[PDB]
RNA sequence: AGCUGGAGAUACGCUUUGACUCGGGGAUGUCCGAAUGGGGAAACCCACCUCGUAAGAGGUAUCCGCAAGGAUGGGAACUCAGGGAACUGAAACAUCUCAGUACCUGAAGGAGAAGAAAGAGAAUUCGAUUCCGUUAGUAGCGGCGAGCGAACCCGGAUCAGCCCAAACCGAAACGCUUGCGUUUCGGGGUUGUAGGACCAUCAAGCCGAAGUGGCUGGAAAGCUACACCUCAGAAGGUGAGAGUCCUGUAGGCGAACGAGCCCUGAGUAGGUCGUUGUUCGUGAAACGAUGACUGAAUCCGCGCGGACCACCGCGCAAGGCUAAAUACUCCCAGUGACCGAUAGCGCAUAGUACCGUGAGGGAAAGGUGAAAAGAACCCCGGGAGGGGAGUGAAAGAGAACCUGAAACCGUGGACUUACAAGCAGUCAUGGCACCUUAUGCGUGUUAUGGCGUGCCUAUUGAAGCAUGAGCCGGCGACUUAGACCUGACGUGCGAGCUUAAGUUGAAAAACGGAGGCGGAGCGAAAGCGAGUCCGAAUAGGGCGGCAUUAGUACGUCGGGCUAGACUCGAAACCAGGUGAGCUAAGCAUGACCAGGUUGAAACCCCCGGGGGCGGAGGACCGAACCGGUGCCUGCUGAAACAGUCUCGGAUGAGUUGUGUUUAGGAGUGAAAAGCUAACCGAACCUGGAGAUAGCUAGUUCUCCCCGAAAUGUAUUGAGGUACAGCCUCGGAUGUU
RNA sequence: CAGUCCGCGGAGAAGCCAUACCGGAAGGAGUGGUGGAGCCGACUGAAGUGCGGAUGCCGGCAUGAGUAACGAUAAAAGAAGUGAGAAUCUUCUUCGCCGUAAGGACAAGGGUUCCUGGGGAAGGGUCGUCCGCCCAGGGAAAGUCGGGACCUAAGGUGAGGCCGAACGGCGCAGCCGAUGGACAGCAGGUCAAGAUUCCUGCACCGAUCAUGUGGAGUGAUGGAGGGACGCAUUACGCUAUCCAA
RNA sequence: AGCCGAAGUUGGAAACGCGACGGUGCCAAGAAAAGCUUCUAAACGUUGAAACAUGAUUGCCCGUACCGCAAACCGACACAGGUGUCCGAGUGUCAAUGCACUAAGGCGCGCGAGAGAACCCUCGUUAAGGAACUUUGCAAUCUCACCCCGUAACUUCGGAAGAAGGGGUCCCCACGCUGCGUGGGGCGCAGUGAAUAGGCCCAGGCGACUGUUUACCAAAAUCACAGCACUCUGCCAACACGAACAGUGGACGUAUAGGGUGUGACGCCUGCCCGGUGCCGGAAGGUCAAGUGGAGCGGUGCAAGCUGCGAAAUGAAGCCCCGGUGAACGGCGGCCUAAGGUAGCGAAAUUCCUUGUCGGGUAAGUUCCGACCUGCACGAAAGGCGUAACGAUCUGGGCGCUGUCUCAACGAGGGACUCGGUGAAAUUGAAUUGGCUGUAAAGAUGCGGCCUACCCGUAGCAGGACGAAAAGACCCCGUGGAGCUUUACUAUAGUCUGGCAUUGGGAUUCGGGUUUCUAGAAACUUGGAUUUCUAACCUGAAAAAUCACUUUCGGGGACCGUGCUUGGCGGG
RNA sequence: AGCGCAAAGGUAGAAGGUGGCUUGACUGCGAGACUGACACGUCGAGCAGGGAGGAAACUCGGGCUUAGUGAACCGGUGGUAC
């Protein structure tokens, strides 16, 4: 489980192969020829609070702990 | 005052110092199971620690926390959430739909969710959330196709908003060059017409009014002659139909214990890239929502008003809690133009029997009689079965016990039949029999004469040698839904007509105008308006006048739509499971292969050759065993793949046990698409699911009237559809 | 089926059964016969409302028909018994058939099928007095055999640990897990039915304790050895066991 | 044994069992763990040890009946099927678990009795002939074990080989040797006297071979095989299973190894053609995404400003382009294409015309064999030509013998038939069910005429009932389905590539930024680029196997791995 | 004979041939009919604004006629100001 520890996360969505796009440039306006679903996630740190451990931490949430910890310590 | 479970059976007994039975608590509560001392193939194995006499009792899992003390699992449907189908429609099919449906998984409760505006929205209104009606199929989305589809206003059901961070005091512990600031505790402080600081009853139950004589009968509750009670004539039982026999009902009481109302939230608002929700499919695409990278502002401040800007309005996000109206119905009561033994739940009980290795599938159901009085006794028979006798109203009820239809099997009697050719009949005549709707224009039968291609379906055409069908019974197919559209008929009111949600009553229905339809049309729309669009003015289109054709709320019915949509019927597709106990291989570990034949190296002598010696081999022959080569038999089998005989191997790439691992587009395969539990070019089960079916078959009571078509054009069209053509019903017209 | 009337009914309802009667048809009456407890007629309302067909469904009964067969061509025959009844059950004497089996012992796996006494519906491809069928009652004995209170292979688990939308997927040690390692008795007897279990004879094992010798060193979840392993052939002795006189 | 209890000898045979964990040879190199024996660590003591002897005491749980190659298990059954392990006697026969008889033990298979038709199944003998039968000698003969003698073309020298072919086989006696051999006699038709117990030869095709396969219509020429070849892969290897920086397999292997592909022992060999396609190199130039850039074109405001578009240049892989590669996909012909067939073979498993022509073999040869070549439409590792041996392989021939046949006959048994007991099935519109000829949907019992036919059975046959069975698997249709294919379309796991994050100091060349100063350079970068560094990260060694600690530590290294996004490749 | 291409009709007072002028190869309309199931298609007098030729009557909203063509969706370009 994926989970980033703080702000934990893992997201789906669907996404489209769009055709030979104009849109407002011309009539060739996007047949959309794929509609597949997707995922993603994130990477590893390690941290301490309390006493001293490691897990995945976001690497936004890398960006807020190199500001100060947040109710855990770095 | 009986009790001693169903259970119907005997014996043993308990009870008026209160049984039983009913309500309420207590106390015991073996083992499995979240199972939790440890193991494990559930319900069984093996331990340790304290009590310590012993029999016996208690503790010994993990997660959160010091510590109390929580948690694990289960629950029919309902809720929210993380994932997320495919048939199907689109008459093909990708976007689309089917659908956030089915399904899986998580959290939880009697509900849940959501919820106290950085909102809807366009009046400078509204003031939490949920739910119904409506707005409305309006807006809108859509290969702008099939189709998908809001919200506000308004009307109801229910209506409660409450709490913390943060500026500031008191620290206290700790942080630094010296009356100061990181997270902890009390005070205080909770906002937008900006707020705030700091300075001026129901449970178990009891009581409960009132009828007797005669008659029929086996029996009284029926009939009948006189009565009585009624705050009670709801109902059920009693030998049949009971206000007055019972139990009840109306009414009334009813408990020790019993349930139940200077600050105002940043790694964020915002942005780019990928995406998505509401009607939102990149469309001019705002807004929320998050994966990645970034990254503001403070009250002369921030977000929104559907690209974007100014103005003008709505509102203060990045902290939390919050009943009720709402959903379901495992369970209880009540009720029914609901069923009544093929119906109704599968079950008048059973998730049993039975089928399956499994997941899982899955039945038939019934009836003495009032009461058992359930047939003493005798007869034939081992019986079984039966005949008497009794019981009983009935034994024309006797336990294969209500009725007891049809197929189908028999016994007896009338008429008939052994030179006849035959869809089983139809009319006629004669012969015989009989006379209970019945001496006749008779009923049963019959001889001879004439006549005469089963039924349905599908068809140009059916006796067909075209389909279906053994026969009788019984189940078995044009339905339901909706504030839908359209027509016919009927009714109320009528230039008006009517409610929906709900509210109050219910042995009964009234209120409820939000809202819908008529009233004006033309236009692409702004917009004009009996006129209007086209246009530079005149020519037209739709429209009113005129015939002002009257509408609307219901009911019934004909059609239409949407949804299984007249019933049955696919081969398939998808989801989550169940299966390697068959078979396909692997792994671990054990085991098995009579006997006989041949005689490799190597080693040792005589000159690569001879001798010895030795005992090798995917060597030879042949039993087990493993395997199936050819004929035959078997072919409603002895057997859902065999048997006799014959044949392949038979120390190797061998056979075989146990245990075990590998599976569904997946496994395994010395490779046939072979095997994966007896139908594998994608198992099985449950489900989606009543998939779709332009294809087939089937669609039952009667009579009256009318009466077709197989043509034309169009078509991923030709065996199918659309529009004409032809039929019919009604209205008008009025001889066309 | 429902509402409302009219009524009927143990001197007998519906239902069932005949029937020459009646309406234009779907149909409906009269009378008789079963039946034995509810029901007709009229008006209205609602329907799961009219069957010959669907290789339709549930059910019963036909035809084929007293036909094919009676499940290996290892044959059976006489006496005698029992008995309501015997080609078939019991016994006797011949006969024939298997004999690396068609004998015996185990494992599975089945679960009372075992033994005794009884029974005769149905199951037994005929019969049946019999049975592996029905009824009732007995039989099943372990310190040493197999397993467990020991061990480990594959495999499965698995605190910690590595991952992963969820459920979960892995995963060191340890643990489970026999098909393997380890380990103490044999000979005999016998219920109707049990046997290295019980009884008889005489052994072994471990454990506790006592008496004594000895009269002091024991000596771990750690080290070490060992347990510890293939195939084909093959020499020597021997037993089981069988042959001869 | 026996009528309570006798005897228990001599000779021989002999296990897979015991001694044993024996010897020897081989290569494919053959579990773990506790019990067990031996050591100390800690601890307990060293005048109530370890051990031994005797006595006593203790000995828990579960299983055990019966069936158990089958009437009690798996096959819906009292089922001809299967079912793992152990023991399984004797006589004879070289041997044996074989064959025949039989001990022990066990059983006659749960309808019987007649009869001796057709027909059918398993069988015995058969005149004369002998394959004439037929697709084919399919089937049934014939051959048959042991011993002696004798055996070809060919050969990889091992084999073909049991080649072929001939001879013996029994009983008695004497003699020799360790049951054999030597002589003699005897009996029959006959001497492995009964049972088990190879037909053989010549010549092809295909495949070398043993082997493997379509449970249940195909066992082969299919598949695999050693051998060969290409090609990849430097070790967290390529490669595969996988939500996965998880973990595994490859592999506790490391280029003499591992993966894939195709040929398919051995022998002689394996030619031509890089044009397309693939791939491997090159990478002057053409084109190519996001991103960097934002010159300009517009809105909207009085304006500050906000905001919609938006070029040029610069942007990777990749494709176009240029070489090459064939034991890569392939091509090697039609009165210009990249070439046009090197050897070898050829009327083929490939030959249409086709029974090609000639020869061979038979009286007669569409077959077959050898030559020829006019190869419709051979050919070199989708291998070409051979090959000994091998084959339940296919084809042609010949010997041998046969009821396959001319041509069937007689006999046996199990049915079939008759009687008694039990007693189904597929089917079935209903049947009072004829012949001809005509007619009708065009194949008449059923319509027309004409003929024939008393009622009913029973044993038989197989013409008719378009008989029976499975709503034709062939064909067509359905805007049905599914499996498979590819340069059909679309996506997409996967995979390559640029940029952003994890992700950092620094030197070193900097197209450039600012305040810095006599066109200029120090403080300094925003970056890019090589190069280098060790705190991120990855990885490995040490009592602490996976993991965490520390590491005198060791290596890589801001890459690799992972997150987003870009563009390509992508029948898996 | 000819009539731009295929043929049928038609045509000698021209539709054939040859010059002058110019664009009616117009905008807005459409009475009436033909034809088609629809949908499309054909012919069309005359009115407006304004042109062109002719001295005028008059003739011009394409070619002697019949073929020279594709609804609908989605878009490009110019106007317009809903
Ligand atoms: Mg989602
Ligand atoms: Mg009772
Ligand atoms: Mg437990
Ligand atoms: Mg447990
Ligand atoms: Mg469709
Ligand atoms: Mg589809
Ligand atoms: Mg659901
Ligand atoms: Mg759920
Ligand atoms: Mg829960
Ligand atoms: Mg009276
Ligand atoms: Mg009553
Ligand atoms: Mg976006
Ligand atoms: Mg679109
Ligand atoms: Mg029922
Ligand atoms: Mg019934
Ligand atoms: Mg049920
Ligand atoms: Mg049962
Ligand atoms: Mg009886
Ligand atoms: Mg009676
Ligand atoms: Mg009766
Ligand atoms: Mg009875
Ligand atoms: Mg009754
Ligand atoms: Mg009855
Ligand atoms: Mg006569
Ligand atoms: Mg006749
Ligand atoms: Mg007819
Ligand atoms: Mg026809
Ligand atoms: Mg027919
Ligand atoms: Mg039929
Ligand atoms: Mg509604
Ligand atoms: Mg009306
Ligand atoms: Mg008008
Ligand atoms: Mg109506
Ligand atoms: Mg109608
Ligand atoms: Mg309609
Ligand atoms: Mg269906
Ligand atoms: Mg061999
Ligand atoms: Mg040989
Ligand atoms: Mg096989
Ligand atoms: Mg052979
Ligand atoms: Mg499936
Ligand atoms: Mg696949
Ligand atoms: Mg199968
Ligand atoms: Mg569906
Ligand atoms: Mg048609
Ligand atoms: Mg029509
Ligand atoms: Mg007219
Ligand atoms: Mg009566
Ligand atoms: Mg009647
Ligand atoms: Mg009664
Ligand atoms: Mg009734
Ligand atoms: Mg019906
Ligand atoms: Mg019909
Ligand atoms: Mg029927
Ligand atoms: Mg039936
Ligand atoms: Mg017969
Ligand atoms: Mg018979
Ligand atoms: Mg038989
Ligand atoms: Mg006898
Ligand atoms: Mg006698
Ligand atoms: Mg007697
Ligand atoms: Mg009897
Ligand atoms: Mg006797
Ligand atoms: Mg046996
Ligand atoms: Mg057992
Ligand atoms: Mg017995
Ligand atoms: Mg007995
Ligand atoms: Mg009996
Ligand atoms: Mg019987
Ligand atoms: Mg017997
Ligand atoms: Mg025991
Ligand atoms: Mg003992
Ligand atoms: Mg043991
Ligand atoms: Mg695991
Ligand atoms: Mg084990
Ligand atoms: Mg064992
Ligand atoms: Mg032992
Ligand atoms: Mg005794
Ligand atoms: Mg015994
Ligand atoms: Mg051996
Ligand atoms: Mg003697
Ligand atoms: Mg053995
Ligand atoms: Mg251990
Ligand atoms: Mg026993
Ligand atoms: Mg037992
Ligand atoms: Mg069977
Ligand atoms: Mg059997
Ligand atoms: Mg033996
Ligand atoms: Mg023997
Ligand atoms: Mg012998
Ligand atoms: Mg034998
Ligand atoms: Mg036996
Ligand atoms: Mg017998
Ligand atoms: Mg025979
Ligand atoms: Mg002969
Ligand atoms: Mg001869
Ligand atoms: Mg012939
Ligand atoms: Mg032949
Ligand atoms: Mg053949
Ligand atoms: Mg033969
Ligand atoms: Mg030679
Ligand atoms: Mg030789
Ligand atoms: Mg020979
Ligand atoms: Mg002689
Ligand atoms: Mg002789
Ligand atoms: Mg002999
Ligand atoms: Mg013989
Ligand atoms: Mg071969
Ligand atoms: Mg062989
Ligand atoms: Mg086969
Ligand atoms: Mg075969
Ligand atoms: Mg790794
Ligand atoms: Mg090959
Ligand atoms: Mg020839
Ligand atoms: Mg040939
Ligand atoms: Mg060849
Ligand atoms: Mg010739
Ligand atoms: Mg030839
Ligand atoms: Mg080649
Ligand atoms: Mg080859
Ligand atoms: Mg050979
Ligand atoms: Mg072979
Ligand atoms: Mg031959
Ligand atoms: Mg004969
Ligand atoms: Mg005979
Ligand atoms: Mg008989
Ligand atoms: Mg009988
Ligand atoms: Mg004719
Ligand atoms: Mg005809
Ligand atoms: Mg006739
Ligand atoms: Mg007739
Ligand atoms: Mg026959
Ligand atoms: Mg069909
Ligand atoms: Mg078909
Ligand atoms: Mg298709
Ligand atoms: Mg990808
Ligand atoms: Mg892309
Ligand atoms: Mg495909
Ligand atoms: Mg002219
Ligand atoms: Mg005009
Ligand atoms: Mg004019
Ligand atoms: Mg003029
Ligand atoms: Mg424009």
């Amino acid at each position: 489980y994926l989970t980033g520890k703080k702000n934990l996360v893992v997201n789906s969505v669907i996404r489209r192969g769009k055709a030979r796009a104009d849109g407002g440039v011309g009539r060739k306006t996007t047949g959309i020829t794929k509609r597949v679903q997707r995922a993603n996630l994130h990477k590893k740190a390690i941290r301490e609070n309390g006493q001293v451990k490691t897990v995945w931490l976001s690497a936004n949430a890398l960006r807020t702990l190199s500001k100060g910890p947040y109710k855990g310590i770095e």
